[PDB]
């Protein structure tokens, strides 16, 4: 029997009885306990949603945009089960994020294991495999009208990604640019975080998903099949990837929610070493190693944070007292925010050198800020076709849309703290940054005058 | 200085620096770690808020009464110190909530230690306490214009309730502002009427901004009230019509209230088994750490995730409860009815249900649904006054308002579920429960002609 | 081609190309002249929409409620000729509404031509009949298959076994545009969000998710729209809506006064107002659709710009109204605020079904529901007015 | 005595009794038939609000703004004869609006009377003058506390524009409020960003709240922001560039408004509209006498309906529209080829008395190289 959801996000919600089979586990009822935005809830205290209901909206956008493609284009021979399989890929597509969500994957991994190869894709299908067989779902997926070995490698790549696909002929190319889409990155999984991070935290989004699927189009270009949409719309594509942009730079990127982010990292590294996760056949695992079993990455949530925090042990102290530092306010002092070249942008391979760099002229992060496609146009890899011809997907560059679009589509962000709150410490610290940002050329800071003339 | 926190419900509501580090404290920050709607969430994707956001919330709220009925009517000669009194009471009225809010103080706590009496008023004053000596802000509220012994007293009266001593009769308006004893028209009832609807994506029926601009204080029988004008006595009716609605479509929804009673089972078999610290280090229980606060405060929702995650085989009982939520296995609901059965013949109707499958194999579940004041219509305890003479106050009857008002003002609800879920037993069990209401004489069952014919 | 139109309620929403040839004609254009609220918009400022998206959504919510019917339900043969004259019927549901809408209908013929009794419904069938005949669309209404002397009949049957549009075993498509029975339809679900949206209010019915549960049940061997048993209480929030909204905006004592004195000034200048090949008066407007068409709120304006002295007694009033000279608050105003069925209660005609059998209807009572809803379903109420 | 008015938008405001003497008037009463947005009404049909309603919120925001300023910074002298004037400017800033809002001063104006020099501000100190002294409301201006000689001034600068002789260089930063002329960052643009997109069914990317947080005056004296803001002010002149090119410069929208040109140009000969003492005024010519241009509104396109001008009329009333007449659009953040950014001073949280200048370079470079362009629309008759 189809069970209904109700969302603030989206109304009710109808679900698939297969997709009920799939949610009612722990490997996703797991995403109850994974915050969307980390440590952005310290800051923005209406950002306490989950993974789970994130999940459930992807789940939901992936069935909207596959439904409009076969009612509107039965050419393209869409059956149910292809949609149901879509419908899972929007599901699970979340299921490899860690505690605290990008903060796991974007710091402490990369800290924690500078070598190996981990994104949350990577963990969504070692998760989703863990979730089939861990409850028995080869058999339901049957009873439903799949056909697991070809499906379950067609929800993996919608995923991840690898005509070097497996799981569809490429003359169904144009389904795997809905739950990731790889090509240009107009895909479900951004028009829900855009208006569900927007509901909770209390800002504004400038795109509404609903008037694009209404224009969403299969048509052939290149001799592939992509997904395209009509030439009136190329404003507003624009202005989702500026709604992104604007969204990182107030809530994502903001300057006190990513200190409180470095500072629950560097509480995991010091707790690292002495924290216990039983993980499958017993084997017990730390927060950085629970990500190569997945009965232990299961239960690896923010209850990390709580652990750490109620604990008593003595080896787990030193992680105590950064949380301790968090719930006190005790924070590291903002210091101040500048910008290198694209040519003289920072490489990760020495982002563990500037604090020294700092001091002779410490807490220095690096943010870029990019459309998606690095430095490249995002838009230029989107087709649109006109009301005379719907076949036929032409090409509308920037310059033909708007002088006033942005020049460049990719930067970085450089910026310093310091760990000592003393009012002579701050007054160097910002010291040090200003004369900095002079040597190396940077860009000059919007507070350079006032702390230091 | 002052700081700003944006919500998605008021917006940008600014705090005073003494408000500031109230909040910054373990206690409080606590209470971004108890669910506001406690079991709900398992129902409502979209309620993740926790205590913390509403606490906020309340305390702006509390501001805002109080800074319109000072500016509005100098009379009455409210200094900042008792504005500063009233938010105070505001942001703390929470802080005595347990592991999923009302699931603690209603469920848990009533069958772990039915002879102690608790309520969460009694535990944020005592939770308030705890706080202000444990951060030593004696010193910083005499800092901010305060008197401590007095306001401490005021402080704790706003919150539990001429007896009071922490104002004088002449501000006796001011303890009608935080949690109203009168006639239950508080702004802690206006954050969560928006807040939860906001989250669980319900309407809300009420309009706190047009109530605070028509709010007023006047005398009769001597004693100061606040009042508010002749044409709002309609949208007051309502007021309690929406918290009805509220509690009938989300509150007291028969799946979230089974989940609230699973994971009390799963507490109570859990409760002799783990240890909670604080004071001076002794050990304590689930159920005996409201009797100190340094264990309290670390007596979160976190306690759900350590019993599911947890190795000790003297958990295993507990661990099965919450898998079964977990997976979903829940017991099915049977059917509801209506009748006043008192409290203290709770435990008996199992057994009574069977007569008409084991007692155990039944649960029985009595919601007592009112207008805030037992049986008592609380508009009779607001008064009125018009726009001709705005310092008289009237009363104005259920009569003169409108004749489709309700006829009484307190019901009771009785929903049984049966722990069997087969499908023989199903049938047994709704049997049972249509033969039941014949034998008690309740009202007809909805679907019992269809279940039962 | 199908056009999709942004509205503010409803979003992006589809119109079949033969609908948007029916908006295209000046007998539905001229519902932009016409205020939903009438007289409400003088005291909420935010009340300004008109009768013409207004019906657009009428008929959005018709197409959504006859959809989602036949896709759960393909036992019904719901053609998608069907759903075309049930989305017809929605959008022309409003077409026989006058100036100021409540204003005209409600008051001012009332008291002007006493004899005759006329109603918007009675009017929106005689509009859509001038409409289809003056704009040649019979023609396109074959074209994109429908039976027009079947069909049209069925469309008035709906604004208005008795029917003879359809059988009845289609006796479930006259229960979405104008429901007879209990008054459950998607006009009350579009005014509810609309006005609210508009005036500031707050509404409290969820309409989405009354479509998510509705389904056709055989009940008393006729085919009835039905629900499901947990949607009951809020069946009974949705006429606790309409209620509010009547309390607080529709029977606003300061907004109703107002529309009194529109009315005053209607009837002063009822014999002197002329429009157009003969001659009409404001008051005999309703006798020709072709005079109707052009009879909107600009007959309000027309008043208060003219310099006939004939018609200074109307102009006076609306002078009156412009400085906020109303009639002070003690013209003697009575009001019936029902459940939509004089004394009865709207439920007692609703049927309801189970998850264990889906296809057996079944009623329930006020005293199955809840213990503190109403006693009564009808109540009158006095207001008098200092001329 | 006060009067509350329940909004949309901003909720109940609250009006002061001298406020609603204004609104109380047929001068004023005549903008609830001035739809804002005039011919976007028939290709958004949400967008039915006029500028009735969109006056009240700028008067309101007006007098948001001038009382934060009041109650954090005492240093600055600001007197309840002060913020009564802003609110005032306030209400009174869209009293010169013609028909159909800027189709009539931006295209059939300028085409019918192609030598005349007209703005709705002209028409607002014009008509603001028509309206106080119709109603006699000089008498009443003084009761409530205000000096009508220098006030008056002080109000129609407000609206059009040390060159002011209503207050003094000390107060500077009170012109700032309702119709800002150094950058543009007015409580007027926020009221129909909110407004429009409320009814439009378009989406806002601008917190006017959030700006009135962090307003202080710096030092002449201007109204400046914190430095953590300055991100969101070009998402302010983003945000509406954005609603022009969704709603207001509407291919289908604009074509319509055109069309009611040429049918207005086409019944301007015999358009009769009684003025000062019975004198006939054509469309074109109301302008010159407040007595007719009070009665200027909507009314005329549905006069004409009932009545060649008839033919255009009938031609949009059932979508015999012009296909996608070339019509030329400036796209630009208000100040013409300039950057409004610019001429706006910040202060920090240091030293909140010193305002700095925020460049475009150290903001973000994914910010516009130019800010003005132009688009040419053809369309086929
Ligand atoms: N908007 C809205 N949502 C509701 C209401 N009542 C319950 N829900 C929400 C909670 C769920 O996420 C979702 C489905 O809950 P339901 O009560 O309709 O289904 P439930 O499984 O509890 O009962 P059932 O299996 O159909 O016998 O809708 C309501 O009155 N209004
Ligand atoms: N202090 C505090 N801020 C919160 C909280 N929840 C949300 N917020 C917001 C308000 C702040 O403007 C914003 C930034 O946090 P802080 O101001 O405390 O850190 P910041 O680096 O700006 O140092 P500061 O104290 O302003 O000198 O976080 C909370 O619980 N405590
Ligand atoms: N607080 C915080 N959230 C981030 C950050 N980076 C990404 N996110 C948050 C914003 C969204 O709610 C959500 C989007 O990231 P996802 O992991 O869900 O998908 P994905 O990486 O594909 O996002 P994208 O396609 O690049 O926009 O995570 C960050 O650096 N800090
Ligand atoms: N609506 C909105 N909220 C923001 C924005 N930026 C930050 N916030 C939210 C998060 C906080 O809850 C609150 C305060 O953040 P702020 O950045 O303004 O204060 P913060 O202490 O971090 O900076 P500061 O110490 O004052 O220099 O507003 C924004 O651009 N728009
Ligand atoms: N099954 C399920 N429902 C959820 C979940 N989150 C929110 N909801 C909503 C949808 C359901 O209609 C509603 C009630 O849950 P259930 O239907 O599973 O409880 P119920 O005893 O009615 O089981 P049944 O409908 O007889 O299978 O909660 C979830 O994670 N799983
Ligand atoms: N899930 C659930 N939430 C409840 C229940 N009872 C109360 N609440 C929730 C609804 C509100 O968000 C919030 C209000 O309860 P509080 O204890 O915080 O305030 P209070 O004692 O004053 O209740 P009152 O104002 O009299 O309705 O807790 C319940 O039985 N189940
Ligand atoms: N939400 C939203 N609505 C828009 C936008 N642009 C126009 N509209 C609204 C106005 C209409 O009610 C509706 C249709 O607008 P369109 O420009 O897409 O239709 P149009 O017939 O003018 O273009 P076409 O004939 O298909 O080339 O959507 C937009 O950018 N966002
Ligand atoms: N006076 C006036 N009220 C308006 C207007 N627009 C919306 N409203 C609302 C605010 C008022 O509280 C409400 C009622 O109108 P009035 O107060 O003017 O009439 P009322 O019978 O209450 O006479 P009153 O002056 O209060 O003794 O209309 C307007 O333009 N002028
Ligand atoms: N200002 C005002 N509007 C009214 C009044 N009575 C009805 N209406 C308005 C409010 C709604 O927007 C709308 C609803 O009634 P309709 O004219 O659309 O038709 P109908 O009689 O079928 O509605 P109903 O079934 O009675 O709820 O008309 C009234 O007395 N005063
Ligand atoms: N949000 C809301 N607005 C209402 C309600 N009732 C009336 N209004 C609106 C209409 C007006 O624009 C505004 C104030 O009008 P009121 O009816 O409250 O006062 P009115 O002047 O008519 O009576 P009064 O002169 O004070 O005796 O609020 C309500 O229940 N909720
Ligand atoms: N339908 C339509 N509306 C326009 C057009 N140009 C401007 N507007 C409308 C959109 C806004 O509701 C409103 C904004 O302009 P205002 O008349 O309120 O004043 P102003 O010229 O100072 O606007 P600004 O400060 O430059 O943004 O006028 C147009 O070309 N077509
Ligand atoms: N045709 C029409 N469009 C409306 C109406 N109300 C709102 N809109 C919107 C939907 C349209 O996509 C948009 C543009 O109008 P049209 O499509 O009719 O003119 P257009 O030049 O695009 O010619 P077209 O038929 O699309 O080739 O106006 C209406 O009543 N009739
Ligand atoms: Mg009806
Ligand atoms: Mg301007």
């Amino acid at each position: 029997t189809v069970k209904v959801i109700n969302d603030p996000i989206h109304g009710h919600i109808e679900l698939h009885p297969l997709l009920i089979r799939i949610i009612d586990t722990p490997q996703f009822q797991r995403l109850r306990y994974i915050k969307q935005l980390g440590g952005g809830y310290y800051v923005f205290p209406g950002a306490s949603h989950n993974r789970f209901e994130h999940s459930l909206g992807v789940g939901y956008l992936a069935g909207c945009l596959v439904r409009e493609l076969s009612e509107k284009q039965p050419e393209l021979q869409i059956s149910e089960r292809d949609m149901l399989c879509v419908q899972i890929a929007g599901l699970c597509r979340n299921l490899g994020h860690g505690p605290f969500s990008h903060m796991f994957d974007g710091r402490f991994i990369p800290l924690a294991r500078p070598d190996v190869k981990w994104t949350h894709e990577q963990g969504s299908v070692n998760m989703f495999e863990h979730l089939v067989n861990s409850n028995g779902l080869i058999d339901v997926m049957e009873h439903y009208g799949l056909i697991p070995e070809e499906d379950i490698w067609f929800i993996k790549e919608q995923i991840t990604g690898p005509w070097p696909y497996k799981g569809r002929p490429k003359e169904k190319s144009f389904l795997y640019e809905i739950v990731a889409n790889k090509r240009n990155g107009i895909d479900v999984d951004k028009w829900d975080y855009f208006a569900r991070d927007c509901h909770h935290l209390g800002i504004q989004n400038n795109f509404d998903y609903k008037r694009f699927i209404k224009f969403a189009r299969v048509c052939e270009v290149d001799n592939k099949k992509h997904i395209c949409t009509r030439e009136k719309e190329v404003g507003n594509l624009y202005d989702m990837f500026h709604t992104r942009n604007c969204l990182h730079r107030r809530a994502y990127q903001h300057k006190v929610g990513n200190i409180i982010d470095t500072m629950i990292t560097d509480a995991f590294l010091k707790a690292d070493p002495y924290i216990e996760i039983t993980g499958s056949e017993g084997k017990k695992y730390r927060i950085s190693t629970a990500i190569d079993d997945m009965e232990a990455f299961t239960k690896l949530t923010d209850n990390i944070f709580l652990e750490i925090l109620y604990s008593t042990d003595p080896k787990l102290d030193a992680a105590r007292a950064i949380l301790k530092k968090i719930e006190c306010r005790n924070l590291y002092k903002f210091v101040g925010e500048t910008q290198p070249g694209r040519q003289d942008k920072i490489k990760r391979e020495n982002y563990e050198s500037l604090p020294k760099g700092v001091a002779s002229a410490f807490i220095v992060d690096v943010i870029n800020m990019d459309y998606g496609m690095e430095d490249k146009n995002p838009i230029d890899n989107v087709r649109f076709y006109c009301k005379s011809d719907p076949n036929k997907a032409i090409i509308i560059t920037k310059n033909q849309v708007s002088q006033l679009l942005p020049e460049r589509f990719a930067e970085q962000l450089i910026r310093v703290y310091c760990k000592k709150t003393d009012e002579k410490s701050l007054f160097a610290a910002r010291q040090h940054f200003v004369q900095w940002c002079l040597d190396n050329d940077f860009t000059k800071p919007q507070d350079g005058d006032v702390v230091a003339p």
